[PDB]
């Protein structure tokens, strides 16, 4: 059921911050925890920062903060192109509960085209359910993306899913859930994007979690 | 309560027109007062005049009406538009008391969602209360009104909230309320347009009043 994933998703979702260590903080999304001491973050949650070097990340696991330097973190693409979901391995946080296998797999994609789903969020902290229309996938969508107020730079994201709702600024990172029992309920991927009226999120497969067990 | 900022909200809200230095005032919507000489304008009030070479804004306080020329107004935004509401200071009016910190935060706007709220206004002196559906959110609301006289315009409003309720011509410019007792009841916009049965307002936030006490 939509609610049985949806809870398993809620205990690994954790509010994203990023900062310097001993001065500001900006909370600026979410990120899932998927395993061990790994999570998935959008890229667009720090690229846009002004200085890596001296960038710290900040997490809320439940009223408990933790913090790491962007340099001590290890970082894995998903696939090849521009940097849209990242995994980010991040050793002074707890350890997560595996939720790998509760992934859809790179060949059930097609059984989950043309249907309902729901995006597993929170919003400043803030639980939250948003029903999306029936999923479509594009090879490489754009979307609109403002630095922290003013400018608005052209993003894409590669292979997506659109569904039809309203947003709600800071939405970003929650996981989207199948409505179809028949794949049970499989986690399709990562909320990245809202605009028009049209959710964005980027497609997460089984297969993208081999290269986090394999040691160094 | 509602009724505690409802009175707030009255003793804020002023007329605004336009006219000519020693001619006849055309009224046309409200303002509100939120700090000392500032106050919450909707844009068109008087984006669709042409001639500002003699154009005065006009402010109905008590009674009296004080003005400023167009060519000496500072204007101001809430995030960077203009196309909907602007703030405006106007150093020739009486002092408005503080009401700013009686706005909604941002990081608490999910518990207006999906609530009633009571739109606060005036229509030529007369107080309005008016319910407003459970409250829905949208990135973008266009809304074309007859607003004018006979003339059609396009208004378009950046993060609106949108309920159902009732209205009448020069409402405009009203307070919006939450019914959430949680969350103190807090003001969480400002009413730009209604028509039929919809009534939209933008969403205008505590930390949207940065950009002016600095
Ligand atoms: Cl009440």
């Amino acid at each position: 059921s939509t609610l049985e994933i949806a809870g398993l998703v809620r205990k690994n979702l954790v509010q994203f911050g990023v900062g310097e260590k001993n001065g500001s903080v900006r909370w600026v999304m979410n990120a899932l925890g998927v395993k061990d001491d790994w999570l998935l973050v959008p890229s667009h949650a720090y690229k846009f920062e002004k200085d890596y070097e001296m960038m710290e990340f900040y997490f809320n696991r439940g009223g408990t903060y933790y913090s790491i330097s962007a340099g001590n973190v290890v970082i894995q693409s998903l696939d090849v192109g521009f940097q849209d979901v990242v995994l980010m391995k991040v050793p002074t946080i707890p350890k997560f509960r595996d939720i790998t296998q509760h992934f859809i797999k790179k060949g059930d994609v097609p059984r989950a085209l043309n249907r309902l789903a729901t995006l597993v969020t929170t919003v400043n902290g803030t639980p939250m359910l948003i029903s999306e229309g029936p999923l479509k996938m594009e090879e490489k969508a754009t979307y609109v993306h403002k630095k922290n107020d003013g400018t608005t730079v052209d993003l894409t994201v590669d292979q997506a899913w659109r569904g039809k709702g309203e947003g709600l600024p800071g939405m970003c990172g929650g996981a989207l859930v199948s409505s179809n029992q028949s794949i049970q309920n499989a986690i399709l991927g990562i909320h990245v994007a809202g605009g028009n009226s049209i959710l964005v999120a980027k497609l997460v497969t089984q297969e993208m979690f081999q290269n986090i067990d394999k040691k160094i």
